[PDB]
């Protein structure tokens, strides 16, 4: 079924009209790429997803893989991997790929926009598709050599896996007792069981695949200080030619049965347990373990954010049609007459008020994993935003938990409305909007939980970072708050400026007190998913009333149409969301100013 | 054991500790009926619950039921029909049934306690249960001749259906199109197809199915007014000993597939479109259907809210036992420590935070479900409260939209919580949060949708009562606050609902000069729902730590004095997280816009 409600004209407007990318395309990294063509790209991809791609949703939730145990393996249903084929045939799973590896240059900013028609369409199909972009991260952390299997990798569009959770190591990476055992000629050989790997067998996808291992060397210490990388192939295979060899003993031995994204095979991994070894080749032959896979968590990380926003999009555009359509009611002003004439459902209040939350949210979380993405490239971010490389990777650092994070929770709560509008209808799996809701469930918590966001948040990317990525953020909110039509909604965002300070000043005091009483620090952790999500409140009212302002500009030189439909709706976005969403912060401030410790020294047997 | 962790505690101590229903136990109506006995209820068939009813809580949705077009009947999984077996065999479906029916009668409090514990153990197994209840209200309504037919039903536990969805008539009651045609012999004939009726065929659980239909005479009014309410028969009986008969013209023609729920048939009804009539049975000899028929939504809309509200305590007490066990991480005062020891993780945080709010929310929405049944016996409202039948009914009828919306709304957000507890565990079916999410969802939407409530309850329920039996909570809730902190946050929450209540009002009045100012009610609604909710909650959780204060000055210990412990923080949490939030709510409220409504749909 055609599930997937596609917005380009809303991603060409932040990209263009907004942020400016385009004064970067056709210049320097990008000089072969012009406007024209990312546009074209956009139309290509949306296309694509909205057809070959979102064709096999369905399929791939009611007919899910199936697991053979005696041969480690899956199956995949053969409508996903027809949508797979499509995307490989069009060279989607090489969007942004470095040109060496054979990909076509271009900002992550217009990356990330392509991905998100797969991710809407089909996210477990840009998942399984993942493999040249994490060959490139081996690519740039490996040696001369390894260089050499990267690149074949990527050509050979491989996929891959990044390996970390054990059953008694998930958000504590570093409890992780897999270990990797040196031999004399410098491989290693890795045992343990894992859990919870994404993609770790994929059917006949892919001629390899390429396990990216966290494990503890023998004898190194504790933590995830102690932990190491590892190339751990599927099959071994020529180093020199690509041609592919023995089996590597590396087995899935369970697949899990989940409440949604089902086609996306979710396993136990074991290393060395089948009497085979596990061959791994030390990455960058260097013991640099998180480092190097913070590389791979911070795409993940990047990617679920924009999955939940592209989940919730999709989600608001198919409630909308259903209310244009379904008819329902008198008007509220007819109430009294049971004679009145009966009207489509847009014209209710209730539905005008849910109907603007999605769009609000929607796009204003848009908005956020667009602009995180350009301080993603040091060229967009001093082109648009005239930042340095070091001050950009900072901002990136800092806004990578809010797409993460404030993404994942925003989107499930908001697809909650979009089912609400279809009424009982929306309960029935007819409508594309309940396997949203358990589809995107599980974005609060793979990469990373909601408060592993929160935690990553406060402690590395604002104390650890001395405050310098937020403080250039608040500049730029107060710059926009200063300099007639957005005066109510300027003044609604310097409430809420001052209150996401309030808070950061509050839960940096807890911190600061903690040097005297150590459970001070328990309330930094109570406050820390509240404060996220209301920097994400505080980034979406901004980046909205923006867009307003951008829209007021075009709106008076003299738009018509359907653009003016468009810009009129900016506008409306974020005066709704600025008098509806951005007052409550003032609340959360104040209960974040009164948090206190009775709930932690509560006996566990009060609960 | 199976998925389903019962709080029977809990219902004890808000039934006698708070409440005091115990006060009108072995009295009057329930003379045969004393605390003890009571008590032993709850605990065997919270037993129940969890034992063979949970045990094919599974298999019901992993096993759903299958239509079967060459018969025009919905097959059920064998283990849950045992479940259903269990449930009969017990007495249970007779629950809170008039005596002259087989019941035990019980006040309304203790009924929904009971029921409480099927709805949290597997829900659709009360639905299909709800024959009898129905064979109630059409035997309250009847003709002195059908109250013969509803005694048979009841007795022989027939099932019974709500026909009143349409393709085109959801929350619009008023315009269907199923017709009924009198015959020459009295009865009438109804033709029609009808959606989403629940329970539309139950396999071979049950010998008879009333199906209870709104349809419109030939020749009645357009509205809800022009309805009259039929007594439908899936099969002929004879009306005085209850043999049954020749098939009638009722037929399920598909089952749909739902998120959740799944063992809960769901089907399209046509009523005469399959070659032999539908008969049907004007109920009382009278043309007043939409009056019999809130008889039956009002029972619908409690079941749900109280069904919400039974999972999200199943889900938190899962959730808890998990936290409780699982170890990850160190403790967060040693976080610079890599060497530090690994902790449980009811020792992080944000988890206690998560726990609190689920504990908070669970036992306050238990309490409010409670709370609204005491106003549902006069004698129970005049013992407990002091409260004529005259305002027990205006409360009990003001509160119903925020157990069931309140309810549905509150129990699925939460539930959130009780998952994100599990981390990616909670994202497997090998863990019952999932479930609990899927089949809660419908909540906001069966019986009428969140907004439909909303409406109600301010249209109908406050400004057509005269804002009466809001005077009197509000009253109840001000004495209280006449525990200081908790108390100040109260009156602050008050305070802010009766500037919410205000600002609606004037937009409601202004109307008259403009017709638009309609809509600022219509935009606020829901979320002064949602206040009146998370004020209740907020009172009644204050109400139980005040009895628990002096409890535990009285000497508690053990278990109870956990328990008490517990409430106290569950009250002082919720009034200093989730009240001030209130305070928000009223500004938004006093100054909503009708720009939303000018918006062309066009740029949506
Ligand atoms: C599984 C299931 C079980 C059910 N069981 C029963 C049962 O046994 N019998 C039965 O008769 N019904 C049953 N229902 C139907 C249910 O009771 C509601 O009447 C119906 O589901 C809601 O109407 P709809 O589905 O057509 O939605 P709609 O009426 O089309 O509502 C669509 C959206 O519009 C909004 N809306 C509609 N009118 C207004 C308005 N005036 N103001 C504001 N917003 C408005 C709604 O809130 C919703 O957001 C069931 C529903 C389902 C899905
Ligand atoms: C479908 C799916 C796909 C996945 N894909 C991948 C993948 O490809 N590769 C991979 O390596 N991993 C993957 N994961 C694993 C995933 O990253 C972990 O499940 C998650 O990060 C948390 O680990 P856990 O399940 O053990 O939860 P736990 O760590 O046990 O957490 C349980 C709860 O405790 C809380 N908690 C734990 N520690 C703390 C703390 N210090 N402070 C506060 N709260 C805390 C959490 O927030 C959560 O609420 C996947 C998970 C699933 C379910």
């Amino acid at each position: 079924m055609s599930h997937y409600k596609s917005n380009v004209r809303d991603q060409v407007f932040n990209l263009f009209e907004v942020f400016g990318v385009d004064k970067v395309l056709g210049a320097d990294k990008f000089s072969d790429l012009d406007a024209d063509t990312a546009r074209e790209m956009l139309t290509e991809i949306a296309r694509l997803a909205e057809g070959p791609i979102a064709e096999s949703f369905v399929e791939g939730d009611r007919n899910p893989p199936v697991f053979d145990p005696e041969t480690h393996t899956v199956t995949l249903p053969e409508g996903f991997k027809k949508s797979m084929r499509a995307l490989f045939d069009g060279g989607w799973d090489k969007v942004g790929l470095a040109e060496h590896l054979g990909g076509i240059p271009m900002p992550r900013a217009l990356q990330w926009a392509l991905i998100e028609h797969i991710l809407g369409a089909n996210p477990a199909a840009y998942m399984y598709a993942m493999g040249p972009g994490m060959s490139e991260i081996f690519y740039n952390n490996g040696t001369d050599e390894q260089k050499k299997w990267a690149t074949i990798a990527a050509e050979r569009g491989w996929g891959a896996t990044m390996v970390l959770t054990e059953p008694d190591a998930g958000s504590d990476v570093g409890a992780g007792r897999t270990k990797a055992v040196q031999q004399p000629d410098g491989t290693w050989h890795i045992e343990g069981v894992k859990r919870f790997i994404t993609s770790a067998d994929s059917d006949d996808l892919f001629e390899n695949i390429m396990h990216l291992v966290l494990a503890r060397p023998e004898g190194a210490g504790p933590g995830t200080k102690g932990l190491s990388l590892f190339f751990v192939p599927k099959f071994h295979f020529d180093h020199e030619t690509g041609e592919i060899g023995e089996r590597n003993g590396v087995f899935v031995t369970n697949v899990e049965h989940k409440m949604g994204l089902k086609v996306s095979a979710t396993c136990e991994l074991s290393l060395g347990q089948h009497g085979i070894p596990a061959v791994g080749w030390l990455v960058g032959e260097v013991h640099n373990g998180i480092a190097q896979m913070f590389d791979v968590i911070e795409q993940a990380r990047m990617m679920v954010g924009t999955k939940a926003i592209a989940t919730l999009s999709t989600g608001y555009l198919n409630a909308l049609e259903y209310a244009k359509e379904r008819v329902q009611g008198a008007d509220m002003t007819q109430m009294t007459d049971k004679t009145a004439p009966r009207v489509t459902i847009t014209h209710h209040p209730d539905v005008r008020r849910s109907l603007m939350t999605q769009k609000a949210y929607a796009e204003g979380l848009r908005a956020i994993y667009l602009y995180t993405a350009t301080f993603q490239d040091a060229e967009v971010a001093q082109a648009v935003h005239g930042v340095d490389g070091d001050l950009a990777a900072r901002v990136n650092d800092l806004l990578l938990p809010i797409v993460k994070g404030f993404g994942s929770e925003t989107a499930y709560a908001k697809l909650t409305e979009s089912l609400q509008t279809l009424g009982g209808s929306g309960f029935l799996q007819d409508y594309p909007i309940e396997q949203y809701i358990r589809d995107s469930k599980i974005d609060s918590l793979y990469a990373g939980t909601t408060a592993i966001q929160a935690q990553d948040f406060f402690f590395r990317k604002i104390i650890r970072d001395k405050g310098q990525a937020l403080a250039y953020v608040a500049g730029e909110i107060e710059q926009f708050i200063k300099n007639g039509r957005l005066k109510t909604e300027r003044e609604l965002l310097a409430t809420a400026l001052a209150d996401v300070q309030g808070m950061a000043a509050s839960l940096t005091g807890y911190l600061m007190a903690a040097q005297e009483d150590a459970a001070s620090i328990y309330k930094v952790g109570l406050g820390s998913v509240r404060f996220l999500m209301a920097v994400g409140d505080l980034l979406s009212g901004w980046l909205l009333a923006r867009q307003a302002a951008v829209a007021i500009e075009k709106l008076d030189a003299g738009a018509t149409g359907a653009d003016k439909s468009f810009y009129e709706g900016k506008i409306a976005a974020a005066s709704f969301f600025a008098k509806n969403m951005l007052p409550l912060l003032t609340s959360t401030r104040q209960i974040i100013e009164n948090l206190d410790n009775d709930v932690m020294e509560l006996d566990e047997a009060a609960f």
